[PDB]
């Protein structure tokens, strides 16, 4: 409603564009947000909708230089499949090879002694004084080289000084144009003075320089490529045809029509056939078959459906051919929703790139500063102390003057220099690691979104359980009912009517299970009519029930909690309350029941504690982090059911209505609070806790206040979702430290400091070191890939040993 747009950009290549175009959004009034992601080249900024529009922030970009425009819907795929550049690098390398072998060639052949040379090296034979038939053949070739493969660099540098801006080709121009500038001026000079000897000249290492140049780009854009394998393929996996039938009275199908999915809608009944994949969401109508979700939620075991059942788009059908219901039609599938939150996951970016970002956006001139003074300072030495550097150039060869090559050494250590840095592997380290880890994350049901809670993983203290949906299953069942008042007028029947009657009205958990026993043990699935009902959420029900003669024939209502009796003024007897005492020590809840102020008698509600809820919790205290249980129920069944979890600490008696105080006292020490909930009911704890993980969501991944979704309703992906995060956040690191070390070992062994030792570099083996350092960045976030889902004998294999028992004696509680 803020004006939130969404811009796709394109021509955005290189990892300085990001900070710039993010600098200038914000220095603009009226604008405090701006991220925009090199991996999928899209834009996300907030403005004021008064203030500005949509065609200014299009007219700004435009400015800046680069094609903006909404962002689509349907069409995602070209924009992570890297073809295009593929394709165009490839081809540029190619074409630059046939000029490359030649000059390789000859230089070899000037490397090896032959043992019985036909001439002993006649291949410098001089024509001209001052030129050698060598040299020509290197001066002709690099022209033809620099005039045919430095198009694109010449045209990209052309573009970006348009700007203030400073980029990585610059380097790449720089270093061809020197490299090409000095060797002519000095071959002008021996060829104007009559020299005998003709000088080496740098003509052979811009041909040497794009070979290698365009290897390493067109290889790191192909191991980019293998990042966004999960993304293509949930894209790829929706159906485009729908075999629309129409049901004239009994199911019966009166014509057959192809319809595709943009037409379609909410209404409309479908066939699958078998082998054919489920297009559309909605329930089932009739049919009894099954159906695999392995590549939409990561399950392995085929799962059984029946008619009234719901389906998800993107699975299989197997038996038969089964006919359903449409229901969710297009973008709000949730195949869709899980494709929009993956995107939308790597635009929050977290502060360590933001220091990247701007770290790199004044490299450039960093690099070109540290040339320029290498340049200067080697001149200076040359011409003011020569001892220092005649101590290691001992041979005066009367063919080249002392000057000469000085000034040669010079500029080569000067333009080795910049020819050697990788400003792409600084760039390209945080964004890789962090799409490979939330897309193979993606791909085993977990479902991180955003970049700050990758980073923000690494740091949580504690985390917060909620008791139902996350560690019980969520389907209450009744144990016995228990009476205590009279039998004659008050038959079990008629209680049973009445409970039924009265819990029909809400649409509490409980009540609909309670409901459903009254209705079927009873006999009848007739109801009576309630009237005034009151609904005090945490404390009780109330409400007036009149027709009970339509199920006796084969009135104060007070459903509530303890003090819900005691609230409307009626007293609790010692009998009955040693009555609830031994079913909520065995985790079961009870609701007592009293119509007329009689003490009608007792309700017996269990709820079933998953399996790996002993496991998970005891996981993360291992992992070394804290963990506590919430709830709105009394006391005695928080401690029990935190003993048979594992948790210490409780809150308990929790209502509905603070239910965030809890989450502020938690972070009054300082520390990070995680909460583990269970979506739209616990939707303001969540979003003011730093990260709300919504467990056991199915169909319903839309949730805006959380940052952790969960699909598969499994209490183990807890485990595995900070698992995976730590070791996706050590690759930053990782890839970060290759990016530092290189560039500050790769400048001074090119800046010449190492002439004492007696390691010198050509510039073509500058290059030749770059190229393996922008793919192994990328490759070593490719070996993220290589993650195995654990399952449950991997998990307790190093569990076993180490499994302390405890009671309730150790199990405290809030403090009022
Ligand atoms: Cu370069």
């Amino acid at each position: 409603s803020d004006g939130n747009i969404e811009l796709t950009i394109t021509g955005m290549t290189c990892a300085s564009c990001v900070h710039n175009i993010e600098s200038k959004l914000t220095r603009t009034n009226g604008i405090t947000y701006a991220s925009v992601a090199l991996a999928t080249s899209k834009a996300l900024v907030k403005f004021d909708p008064e203030i500005i529009g949509p065609r200014d922030i299009i007219k700004i970009i435009e400015e800046i230089g680069f094609h903006a425009s909404l962002a689509q819907r349907n069409p995602n795929a070209h924009h992570l499949d890297h073809k295009m550049e593929i394709k165009q690098w490839k081809k540029s390398f190619l074409c630059s090879l046939v000029f490359g072998i030649p000059v390789m060639a000859l230089m070899i052949y000037m490397l090896i002694p032959s043992n019985e040379p036909h001439q002993s090296m006649v291949l410098d034979h001089n024509i001209i004084p001052g030129l050698s038939i060598l040299n020509l053949i290197f001066f002709i070739l690099c022209t033809f080289v620099q005039l045919l493969g430095g198009w694109y660099f010449y045209v990209q540098a052309y573009k970006s000084l348009r700007h203030r801006s400073a980029n990585m080709d610059v380097l790449i121009v720089l270093a061809t144009s020197i490299a090409y500038v000095y060797s002519l001026v000095i071959l002008v000079v021996a060829v104007a003075e009559k020299a005998e000897r003709s000088p080496v000249t740098f003509f052979d290492t811009p041909p040497m320089l794009f070979v290698f140049i365009a290897l390493g780009r067109w290889l790191e854009h192909l191991a980019k490529s293998k990042t966004s394998e999960a993304l293509a393929k949930l894209m790829s996996l929706q159906a485009t045809e729908a075999t629309v039938v129409t049901l004239g009275e009994d199911n019966l199908i009166i014509r057959e029509e192809q319809v595709p999915m943009e037409l379609v809608q909410r209404g409309d009944i479908v066939k699958v056939v078998p082998g054919g994949k489920f297009p559309v969401d909605g329930k089932v109508l009739e049919g009894n078959t099954m159906a695999d979700e392995s590549l939409i939620t990561g399950e392995a075991m085929p799962v059984t459906k029946k008619p009234g059942s719901t389906v998800i788009a993107g699975s299989i059908n197997a038996h038969g051919s089964v006919l359903i219901k449409a229901t969710h039609v297009g973008n709000d599938t949730t195949l869709a929703q899980i494709v929009k939150l993956v995107e939308e996951a790597q635009m929050s970016k977290a502060p360590i790139q933001q220091l990247a970002d701007r770290f790199s956006g004044y490299f450039v001139p960093f690099i070109i500063i540290m040339s320029t003074l290498t340049l200067v300072v080697w001149i200076v030495i040359g011409f003011i102390d020569f001892g220092v550097v005649q101590r290691y150039f001992p041979n005066p060869n009367k063919h080249i003057s002392q000057t000469e090559v000085i000034i040669r050494f010079a500029f080569q250590t000067s333009i080795t220099v910049l020819c050697i840095a990788s400003p792409s592997s600084l760039g390209l380290a945080t964004p890789t690691a962090v799409m490979v880890g939330t897309g193979v994350a993606a791909q085993n049901g977990i479902l991180i979104k955003g970049g700050k809670p990758l980073e923000m993983a690494h740091k949580i203290k504690t985390v917060m359980f909620a008791k139902t949906g996350t560690i019980t299953h969520g389907v209450p069942r009744v144990m016995r009912v228990l009476l205590l008042g009279d039998v004659a007028t008050l038959p079990l029947r008629k209680v049973l009517a009445v409970v039924g009657t009265a819990e029909a009205s809400s649409e509490h958990p409980l009540g609909v299970a309670v409901t459903k026993y009254c209705k079927e043990e009873l006999g009848t699935e007739t109801l009576g009519y309630c009237t005034d009902f009151q609904a005090v959420p945490g404390c009780g029900i109330g409400c007036k029930v009149s027709n009970v003669e339509g199920i006796l024939a084969h009135f104060s209502v007070l459903i509530g909690n303890r003090e819900w009796l005691r609230r409307n003024g009626l007293t609790i007897s010692s009998d009955v309350s040693d009555a609830m005492t031994d079913h909520e020590m065995k985790g079961q809840t009870a609701i007592l029941v009293a119509i007329d102020g009689v003490l009608c008698g007792m309700i017996a509600i269990a709820d079933a504690v998953k399996q790996e809820a002993a496991l998970a919790v005891h996981t993360l205290q291992s992992m070394g982090v804290d963990v506590v249980l919430i709830t709105g129920d009394n006391r005695k069944t928080a401690r029990a059911i935190a003993t048979q979890v594992g948790i210490n600490k409780v809150f308990a008696e929790v209502l509905p209505s603070h239910k965030v105080a809890k989450v502020q006292e938690l972070q009054n020490k300082g520390k990070k609070v995680a909460m583990v909930g269970d979506g739209v009911n616990d939707s303001p704890a969540l979003a003011q806790a730093d990260m709300g993980v919504a467990i056991g969501t199915g169909t319903d991944v839309a949730i805006e206040a959380a940052d952790v979704v969960l699909i598969r309703n499994d209490l183990l992906d807890v485990v595995a979702s900070i698992h995976l995060s730590k070791r996706t956040v050590r690759r930053i690191r990782i890839n970060l430290v290759l990016a530092l070390i290189y560039n500050l070992v790769g400048i001074p062994i090119a800046a010449g400091v190492f002439m004492p030792i007696g390691i010198v570099l050509q510039p073509w083996m500058g290059s030749a070191a770059m190229a393996a350092s922008s793919v192994s960045v990328v490759l070593s976030s490719l070996q993220l890939k290589c993650y195995k889902k654990p399952d449950l004998e991997r998990y307790e294999a190093q569990a076993h040993g180490h499994m302390k028992p405890l009671t309730a004696s150790q199990v405290s509680v809030h403090i009022g």
